């Protein structure tokens, strides 16, 4: 019926025909809040555009009986569970969107739309004859998210993709309800924000003769310069354009470490500038924290970042910092421990991330950055350990180590983020993170006591572009598993359910294609052995059993209604696959229903799932569920037979 990604907190059915918007609809505004009637007023552009129904606004008490019309309410009584809450009440007399704060009101038009028919999404094409149904009963959501960070990070650094790639990736985050854009805009391979003061940064800093291609250490190249940076109004557009939709913009400015571009522009920022913008991506150049001059020069950038960037938090990375590579034995870091009195390198990155901590907090803002700004070696670049602490406001997101790394963070005092990298890292391939690992990823490190779990503000998933140059293949990368993250940062964890979430997917994939969204066919529409762990296992095959072509297995216990019951055949383990002629259900001694179509059940599963059509129950009797299948090529194999009730 309702498939809405993320999948709503609360809802509830009723019986019974569901709201229909019709060329007579109204949107109503039950308030004269600034704030809700702007909501409504891009609410009405949105959905004006995307059903072609003209949708006009309308002040309270204008509401035709002859079509439904669109009431749109504040209600504080959603207060406690945040300014992202809503609540929508459908039926045919009317769809009421309500919320505590506007921003609810938003979301509530993009799960909307999320219950109308994809073609709402079609650019082209005669929308006259379409039935805009409000999904198929009435109906009354209740929805909230479970964490209040759910970002998504673009690389436009290592390859840059522009405003309108940016936009379109913008689009999706919203109506999946991703609330922050990740925007990782400087590492050594390219600087991509003009700034005004040191036009070098853009000018030598966002060009470079070549990428290199394939993998890290390929010797291959593609000997194509690359190029490109945003203007300032470029950013003041694109933060303005995800404010809308509801998505804060959380720029990074990549230090100490990954400083290449940035030196080249400027040597004097590094004790080791390369002589050009390099063209491959394990070059890592770190910036000099030895020198008053480079703590200037990044306040003022952070500076016409703060112009520019309206939100609270700065990140400013701080991973990989090759000490040995970069600092170690050189004469101005080894005079600088000495004087103040460092023994690691790990401290020489702590008296910088520190002092960029006031720094930033003397601008207005808050330092964010990965998790080697706490202090411990997680690189193996021989750092060592910090003896100072990190400034305990700062925001710290985790993407590689022991989680009781994070743990310790957490227990210090910091809000942080988790990004696991074998986990949330997006430019891996499938087969390092499937969609299933995706979608299983767990925010709240395990075995973090309950006390501390509100300081795991939500989570962040990553989407490098080393190997990635054109939007096609960026989507390629990032979708569908960005559409598993939205579900982790949003739905209650008691609410999900990855078979379901695979069906939706599967209803939401038409989107994505009218949306030009060239993401990865083949991972949506996947059967894992999962799915059916809480399945009953009704039988099982052997090298043993498969002596015989006829198997029964008893489900009299099972057959409780009338209805469609799911036979799936599951392979497990062994050299062959197993050929499956046909399943049956037998009542008594008696057929009553035969799915017969050809199914193979082994490293790969095609069709291996028979429909059967049982009866309403008789009493007394037995039910069987009789397949019909041999070993193919072979008998070495074993797998499970499970039953699913309608």
């Amino acid at each position: 019926q309702e498939q809405i990604i993320p999948k709503p907190a609360e809802i509830t059915l009723f019986t019974g025909s569901p709201a229909r918007l019709t060329p007579d609809s109204l949107i109503i505004t039950e308030t004269q809040d600034k704030a809700f009637l702007d909501q409504a007023g891009q609410l009405q552009q949105m959905l004006s555009a995307g059903t072609g129904l003209p949708l006009p606004l309308k002040p309270a008490g204008q509401a035709s009986k002859k079509a439904a019309c669109i009431v749109i309410k504040k209600d504080p009584a959603l207060a406690a569970r945040g300014e992202e809450a809503y609540s929508i009440q459908s039926s045919p007399s009317g769809i009421i969107l309500s919320a505590a704060d506007a921003r609810g009101i938003f979301y509530a038009g993009q799960s909307l739309v999320q219950m109308m028919p994809s073609v709402f999404h079609d650019r082209t094409g005669d929308k006259s004859a379409v039935r805009w149904n409000i999904s198929e009963t009435p109906f009354r959501i209740t929805d909230y998210p479970r964490f209040s960070w759910r970002a998504l990070m673009i690389d436009e650094a290592r390859h840059f993709f522009g405003e309108k790639t940016i936009k379109q990736i913008i689009d999706q985050m919203a109506l999946l309800k991703m609330n922050i854009l990740h925007w990782h805009l400087t590492d050594d391979t390219g600087w991509r924000i003009e700034i005004k003061k040191y036009p070098r940064l853009t000018s030598i800093g966002s060009k470079r003769r070549e990428s290199e291609i394939g993998t890290w250490n390929s010797g291959k190249s593609d000997g194509t310069p690359h190029e490109g940076f945003y203007t300032q109004e470029q950013i003041r557009d694109i933060v303005q354009y995800a404010a809308r939709r509801n998505i804060t913009i959380v720029p990074e400015i990549e230090m100490p470490g990954h400083a290449s571009a940035a030196a080249v522009a400027y040597p004097f920022l590094s004790l080791k500038t390369p002589g050009e913008v390099p063209t491959t991506f394990i070059v890592n150049t770190a910036f000099d924290p030895t020198s008053e001059k480079t703590y200037a020069f990044l306040s003022d950038v952070l500076d016409e970042v703060t112009a520019i960037f309206p939100g609270r938090i700065i990140h400013i990375g701080g991973d990989e910092v090759r000490y040995d590579k970069q600092w170690k034995g050189v004469p101005e870091i080894e005079e600088f421990m000495k004087k103040n009195g460092m023994k690691s390198y790990a401290d020489v990155q702590m008296h910088f991330t520190n002092r960029m901590s006031g720094i930033i907090a003397q601008k207005g803002r808050r330092m964010m950055g990965w998790n080697e700004i706490y202090g411990h070696d997680v690189n193996g670049d021989g750092g060592g350990k910090a003896g100072a602490k990190l400034d305990t406001n700062a925001v710290i997101q985790f993407w590689k180590g022991n989680t009781s790394l994070a743990k310790n963070a957490i227990r210090d005092g910091h809000d942080v983020i988790n990004s696991l990298h074998t986990s949330t890292y997006l430019d891996y391939s499938y087969g390092s993170i499937p969609l299933q690992k995706a979608y299983g990823f767990e925010p709240v490190f395990p075995g973090l006591e309950k006390q501390y779990h509100s300081r795991v503000k939500g989570l962040g998933a990553q989407v490098w572009t080393e190997w990635i140059s054109t939007p096609e293949r960026l989507h390629y990368q990032a979708f569908p598993r960005a559409c598993a993250f939205a579900e982790v940062g949003w739905t209650p964890a008691g609410k999900k359910d990855f078979p379901d979430f695979k069906k939706r997917l599967k209803a939401y994939s038409e989107r994505m294609d009218l949306m030009g969204i060239k993401f990865a066919r083949n991972v949506i529409s996947q059967i894992d052995k999962s799915d059916f762990f809480n399945t009953p296992r009704i039988g099982t095959w052997t090298p043993a059993t498969l002596t015989r072509e006829e198997h029964s297995f008893d489900v009299t216990k099972l057959v409780k209604a009338s209805g469609k019951h799911t036979v799936t055949l599951l392979y497990d383990k062994g050299a062959h696959a197993i050929e499956i002629e046909s399943v049956a259900l037998y009542e008594n001694s008696r057929e009553v229903s035969r799915d017969a179509h050809a199914g193979r059940s082994g490293a790969h599963k095609e069709n291996i799932q028979y429909i059967l059509n049982a009866p309403a129950p008789r009493q007394g009797a037995t039910y069987t569920v009789k397949a019909n299948f041999k070993g193919a090529g072979g008998r070495d194999s074993h797998g499970t037979v499970y039953f699913e009730t309608p």
